[PDB]
């Protein structure tokens, strides 16, 4: 029968709640037990809080009339006020100290996925401060994440009034007894129970949510981690750049702060990075999560050559220039790490900070050439396969829904051996029709890559692996240099093709390189470990590319 | 005969040339005459600088190199380098110390303007130093406006080594007499006059500009002021959001640093700030210049209430939340200043700063419908000439060229009256079918503006026009606030309909509100007076917005 959740925002969603603050500044400066509050609520509903909450007036308007209403309540208390009494100062420290209430925000995610209308009721104000990025910030994050952010200071109308609740009602689609409605100040439930709704105090999270949890019939304390937050790429912005004549790059673009470059891997998307996306956006970034070139929205010239590896770096250059980037910090994975460390090397003024997921700095060697060394290498024989045009992109595009489903595994789910490819003579020789989906993707995610792999197919893509020579002869150029921008690299624990060891000579050439390990991650490291790969890049950009 | 253009970088598109700054530390440390450079040069063809230049190793690898090649210079000269001798310190503040060379530059602009090929050829370094982004910066403002620009460690070759200038002439499709060449050391002239290129040895910048002026035929020196940078629409990265399933804004996005949303007037484009858009990217700041709702790539719902103010905020706040944005500066310019006053109002939290151009802020008659204000006013009939669903859009949408070469016109060029055209029975009725060329304006820029109307026409933007009562109720919920964020208003001498006059009662409603005033300046203010307005936003974001 519930269908609808309502979350308070202070004191439910975000702690601590700014009315405790001011019992705080109270027993700080020694002022009489409730002064603050009796002057905040000065004059009920003709009074200056309401009006900021109506949004008559901005919070910057508000404050001296709540000085007043101090001096006011303090002169009435026979108390002087202490020597450099600053309501400004109070609340600025209040509003900054408030941050999400983990526990409870991910309770109404579930809430959602489980179908739930979910919606935040609050009475607030139209901040002017100097410092309101913070609270804009906040509100952002939080705001994603629900059908309906409803404003008192946005509809006109505050919370205990009835007419709130009744445009809540309206706005849901929902009749009073379909919602639950979580706040911590009881006078405002007392309405929403009137009309039938249920309610919860909110005073211990805990406590709260297992009331929720029996009401809702739905488990919601000591749950599972949840997965970071993913992108529904009809939500995102999506950028185009013409890099030359007749290619154009396409990405997609959140947060803002230093650039990052996040450069997808064989056979992905920009897709690949949905659950870095917000993360790195929510840490303080301008995430630009590419489709590489051959890929999705980008372009995909037939030629091979196109796809050499010096060509790809000057065109990501390009990239930077169009959109008037000096510099970007550089992260990608699989193929796109081998992107990122040749950018280092042939453009450090344009890399601010280069990272590697899986892909090791392999040198070339100047003495035996690649065909040489990728045959000495049996977990390699799938790139002889890839060598001849046409073979891989037929049996590649020939079930698209198969081939992601049989690539795209976690560790313990393998149903590929790239062993011995070229001899099967295939990728899918003795491997289903229909794999089972693994548990790192759904249907819906597989069929996004389906619908992009659609527009160019594979030639592009296998491109890449196409020109061994031309990027051994350019490699070669770079024998005499080092890396020494800062640099990370992230290995993962069971990549069987790129194996962590791989990564031991790095030192050789990157002195001052910085280290992530993942166990227990496949070859698909963003989504086989969104959790993990977030920590150790926030971790990383804020002490290297900041 | 000529056709193409070289110029040198160091010492004649940058200066100081950082050759100098070693004569100058030497002077300053009192060191042999000429010691730096002995180490600098040290074993030619074979020795470090050549390696670096080359892009044999990096720049920080060339360090220590260059320092012991100090050591053996100082010791053979039989001198002791001073306590605390830094090479990185001294190359640091070298480096640093150089910006573009103005009249160069736009020497080397007009060449390219009346058709020449124009490229940069320089001897130069793989940086990456923890300060290499300010180089990067210099690079990016430089290579935009050339059509090439050749590095030495990029094509593995060095000024003067003859095989250089051989890729120069192959990269420009030139032959040797069809080329000029700039450099400021005459070592590197030598092999470009071999094959029979003109040259110019450049000491003091005006006197090698009296040379290229006699052998080009083109004035160089004491040229007119030239216009700031435009954009050309299809080098530009062009950004897409949905912000709700009909609607889909459009906008165009250069450089990186606080956010900066561009909002243009009727009937206009993200088109209208190409002179901003360079200019501010170039000063520090991530521009967004919209196609506001009803125009251009954006989308244009049929119904008049998708155009009321209210929907128009909350669908730019929306932008920002899709986009990642918890801020932006808000600037615009016309309908666009109405706007941004707006989101000032509703949504201070989002907006780090407005400003409007000509567009004063206007609160509303809580006693006097619009309509009763608009009549009061005989520059304003047009406004309900725009009323009738249907009218406006026919005469505008008859003939588009017509149409814009009459709106876009500076303040002599005048060739409409907004003065009685309800009476009249129209826009056009006593001015040309073939309206001149406005001075403003090529016809390839007007053209532009043509193929744009052309898509959704002009029933979106003079919907703008067609919720006055609905205006008119939401902004009276503000009349009780006030502006206290920062904010910039900037007034138009010769806008005949937005007179500097409507803004004189402004600081009743913004009291720390800045000024700019801009005299011989139309209503079409961006494109008027460019380099003024550039002038004015620059140094209003730098102390405001930052
Ligand atoms: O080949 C590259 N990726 C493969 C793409 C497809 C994937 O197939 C898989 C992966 C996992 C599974 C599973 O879990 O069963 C099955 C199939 C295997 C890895 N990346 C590079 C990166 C650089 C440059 C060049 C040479 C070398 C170094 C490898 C390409
Ligand atoms: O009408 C608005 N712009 C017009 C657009 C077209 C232009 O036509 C011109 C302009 C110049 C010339 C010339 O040089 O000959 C000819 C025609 C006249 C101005 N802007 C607003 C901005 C706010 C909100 C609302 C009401 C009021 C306040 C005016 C719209
Ligand atoms: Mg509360
Ligand atoms: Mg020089």
């Amino acid at each position: 029968t519930l269908r609808a959740a309502v979350f308070d925002l202070d004191g439910v969603l975000a702690l601590p709640a700014v009315f405790g603050v001011l019992g705080r500044t109270e027993e700080a400066l020694a002022l009489p037990r409730g002064l603050l509050n009796d002057a905040f609520q000065k004059g009920g509903p003709e009074g200056a809080t309401t009006r900021l909450m109506k949004g008559e007036i901005t919070l910057s308007q508000w404050i001296p009339l709540m000085e007043e209403n101090c001096r006011k309540c303090s002169e009435t208390a026979k108390v002087c006020l202490p020597k450099n009494f600053s309501i400004k100062e109070i609340f600025d420290k209040a509003i900054s100290a408030r941050k999400i209430n983990r526990p409870m925000l991910q309770a109404a995610l579930m809430l959602r996925k489980k179908g739930f209308t979910t919606a935040i009721l609050t009475n607030t104000w139209l901040d002017d401060r100097a410092e309101r990025d913070g609270l804009a910030q906040l509100m952002c994050e939080l705001k994603m994440h629900f059908d309906f952010l409803i404003e008192s200071c946005q509809v006109g109308m505050v919370k205990p009034e009835p007419q709130i609740y009744k445009f809540l009602l309206d706005t849901l689609k929902a009749s009073p007894s379909e919602v639950v409605f979580l706040d911590d100040i009881g006078a405002n439930l007392k309405p929403a129970r009137d009309l039938g709704m249920v309610t919860i105090l909110v005073q211990d999270t805990d406590t709260a949510l297992k009331e929720l949890e029996k009401v809702t019939g739905i488990q919601l304390l000591n749950t599972p981690a949840p997965l970071p937050t993913s992108c529904n790429p009809s939500d995102m912005s999506h950028g185009y750049v013409t890099v030359k004549p007749r290619v154009r790059l396409h990405f997609v673009e959140l947060g803002s702060g230093p650039a990052v470059c996040l450069c997808h891997g064989f056979p992905e998307s920009w897709y690949s990075w949905r659950y870095q996306i917000p993360a790195l956006a929510q840490a303080g970034y301008r995430v630009l999560a590419m489709d590489m070139k051959g890929y999705g929205e980008s372009s995909a010239p037939p030629e091979i050559e196109e796809y050499c590896m010096e060509v790809l770096c000057k065109e990501m250059v390009t990239f930077l220039d169009k959109l008037g980037l000096s510099q970007a910090v550089f992260i990608g994975h699989d193929w796109g790490g081998m992107l990122v460390w040749y950018m280092a090397l042939f453009y450090p003024e344009r890399v601010r900070a280069v990272a590697s997921l899986n892909t090791p700095f392999i040198p070339a060697n100047p003495n035996m050439s690649p065909l040489e060394s990728i045959k000495a290498n049996p977990v390699f024989d799938y790139q002889l396969y890839f060598q001849e045009p046409g073979v891989a992109e037929a049996e590649l595009e020939q079930n698209l829904s198969r081939t992601f489903k049989s690539l795209f595994r976690a560790s313990d789910e393998s149903v590929l051996s790239m062993h011995k490819v070229c001899e099967a003579g295939g990728l899918f020789v003795n491997s289903p029709e229909e794999p089972s989906l693994s548990r790192m993707v759904t249907e819906e995610e597989i069929q996004f890559y389906v619908q992009q792999f659609k527009k160019s197919g594979f030639r592009g893509p296998l491109n890449w692996y196409r020109n061994m020579e031309r990027n051994w002869k350019w490699a070669c150029k770079s024998l005499g240099r080092k890396i020494l921008i800062p640099a990370l690299m992230v290995t993962a624990e069971k990549d069987f093709v790129l194996v962590p060891q791989m990564s031991q000579h790095m030192e050789d050439w990157i002195p001052h390189l910085k280290r992530g390990h993942i166990e227990d991650c496949g070859h698909w490291t963003q989504m086989d470990k969104p959790t993990e790969v977030n920590q150790i890049l926030i971790k990383w950009l804020d002490s290297d590319a900041r």
